[PDB]
């Protein structure tokens, strides 16, 4: 007789190639990368002969084999590839093999190979588009937006993007290295906790809870190895294998460490740690560098050197060489991008015409031109052109693009930015000819999350009715709303100024459009980005 039919023992069926330690706050203890997952199976045989060899099969293929020595057994073995496997125990003798019924096991890996695709319905006003223009369509998703903003990865209209950028990956360092963080309650300390035991100038994760542990749709089971934003990004990749998901290193409060990378020792260590981050987190497709800004004039009034431009070009060249190498080891295509100031004065600190040779796209931050940070000079925060009342306005999208083109940047590299928010003032007075921008202000407009700034969603929900005037400036290509009783004034992008930018991108042959930040749109801005770049409606 062939052996009797074994019964797989109840036990854990979910294992991980990259393990997350559920009780650790330091990124070094938090993540353990193994060559393979350690898997365990046990069985019982309730009827017949136990055979002479026991085997574990994964989809029919043996992963383990050993002498069958009793009515119960246990197999420990390694599995080096992620996915979901139909596992069987088989008992074999000279008269044949008898296999148990299949139990599925889960071997997790950071490409999301173990995960069901995160395919969600478009929400609010989002309408479906096909990415067939060949133009970049991007947006930033912020790590901390899962809290008060309650905007999670399952809510991203992912089919309407080519590029999804994750803001922000931090670089480790305490006093003197990340002093801009001290301006936000708790945030400097959260980074030192994350970086404990870890060399300065290596990347980390700022909020491992939001990134890897907060329960969220498709990753709510206690034994799911990756939860939070990263686990979702993994499942989103399974649904959209051509979506490029890039980690953005830096941003307004996390840029201070770039200022030290004139030191090649520190720069090498940074580049080495980006390589390691990409081998660790397989769902990411490259690296976005948001150094704000070479030369300073960012959050930290004490940083900035004339050497910065060189550092930048060096850093880009070295990241490319590291991405080329990673690309050859994996067969994947990897991208190197950067978000940059759109002002000519900052643009001219760097030879973008040299650095482009290392970069896939330049994300031109064509927004924040004006805001409550200046109560005396009012203007359009994200306009295409200067307005009729000040044709020599310094900060416009066009002046930005012209500055790169003039350096010799190829126009296809350049991705024009749109705002999914407004900035505005209160108490505007002293203006002439019904143009409130020629006045001066007494304060920030009351904001959605922080004063002087309003999500696009709320501009459309709350500020296009009642006493609010609405004007579309067709020379600038810029909408604004104005409440005369209070002198409340708001400058923003809308469907129309977005069409103007997308049409510009097509006329001028630029690379596409990207936006900050996805949680603030109601669908109007992203819809218009897609339409205006000529993407086809429909699924
Ligand atoms: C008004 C807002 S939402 N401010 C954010 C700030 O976002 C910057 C961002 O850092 C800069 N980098 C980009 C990439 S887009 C660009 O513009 C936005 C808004 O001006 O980011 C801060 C974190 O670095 C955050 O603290 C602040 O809430």
């Amino acid at each position: 007789a062939a052996p009797g039919k074994p019964t797989i023992a109840w036990g854990n069926t979910k294992f991980a190639i990259v393990e997350v330690d559920q009780a650790a706050t330091a990124y070094n203890n938090l993540v353990k990368v193994k060559n393979a997952a350690d898997v365990s199976v046990s069985w019982n045989l309730w009827n017949g002969d136990t055979g002479t060899t026991a085997k574990i099969l994964l989809n029919g293929k043996e992963a383990w084999s050993g002498p069958s020595t009793g009515s119960s057994g246990t197999a420990n073995f390694k599995v080096n590839k992620g996915g979901r496997y139909q596992m069987q125990v088989a008992l074999c003798n000279a008269d044949g093999c008898t296999a148990s019924d299949a139990t599925e096991i889960v071997v997790a890996d950071t490409d999301g190979s173990h995960l069901a695709p995160l395919k969600e319905p478009l929400l609010e006003k989002n309408k479906p588009y096909k990415q067939n223009s060949g133009k970049v369509v991007g947006s930033y998703f912020v790590e901390w937006g899962v809290y008060g903003r309650n905007f999670t990865v399952d809510k991203i209209p992912a089919q309407n993007l080519t590029h999804l950028l994750y803001g922000f990956i931090p670089i480790c360092g305490g006093n003197g290295i990340n002093d801009s963080l001290k301006e936000i309650e708790g945030s400097f300390q959260a980074l030192q906790r994350s970086c404990q035991g870890r060399e300065d100038f290596k990347v980390s994760i700022h909020d491992p809870f939001a990134a890897l542990q907060k329960a969220q749709k498709g990753v709510t089971a206690w034994d799911d190895p990756y939860k939070g934003n990263f686990g979702q990004l993994m499942a989103l990749k399974q649904a959209h294998p051509d979506l490029k998901i890039l980690p953005s290193i830096g941003g307004w409060t996390l840029s201070d460490p770039f200022f030290f990378m004139g030191d090649k020792v520190k720069r090498d260590r940074f580049v080495g740690s980006v390589k390691e981050f990409l081998q660790t987190w397989k769902f990411f497709d490259g690296v976005d560098i948001d150094w704000e800004f070479p030369g300073g004039k960012g959050a930290n009034p004490n940083l900035g050197s004339p050497q910065d431009g060189e550092t930048y070009v060096l850093l880009m060249k070295e990241l490319r060489a590291m991405l080329d190498q990673l690309s050859a080891e994996t067969g994947r295509k990897y991208e190197l991008t950067s978000a940059i100031s759109a002002g000519k004065d900052k643009i001219d600190k760097v030879a973008y015409n040299v650095a482009q040779n290392s970069m896939d796209h330049i994300f031109l931050m064509s927004y924040d031109f004006y805001g409550a940070f200046d109560l005396k000079n009012l203007g359009h925060q994200t306009a295409l052109n200067a307005p009729a009342w000040k044709p020599d306005t310094a900060y416009t999208t066009v002046n930005g693009v012209n500055a790169l083109l003039t350096q010799g940047v190829k126009p296809g590299k350049i991705v024009v930015g749109t705002a999914m928010y407004g900035r505005g003032w209160t108490g505007v007075n002293g203006y002439q000819n019904n143009i409130p921008f020629t006045g001066t202000a007494t304060g920030p407009v009351k904001g959605t999350w922080e004063n002087g700034i309003v999500d696009y969603r709320q501009i459309a929900s709350q500020f296009m009715s009642g006493e609010w005037q609405y004007t579309y400036d067709a020379t600038a290509e810029a909408p604004y709303v104005f409440k005369p009783s209070t002198g409340d004034l708001i400058t923003f992008d809308d469907a129309r100024s977005v069409q103007a930018k997308g049409k510009y991108v097509l006329d001028k042959q630029l690379g596409g459009l990207f936006s900050w930040e996805i949680d603030a749109d109601n669908g109007d801005i992203l819809n218009s980005m897609n339409a205006s770049l000529g993407n086809s409606a429909g699924v």
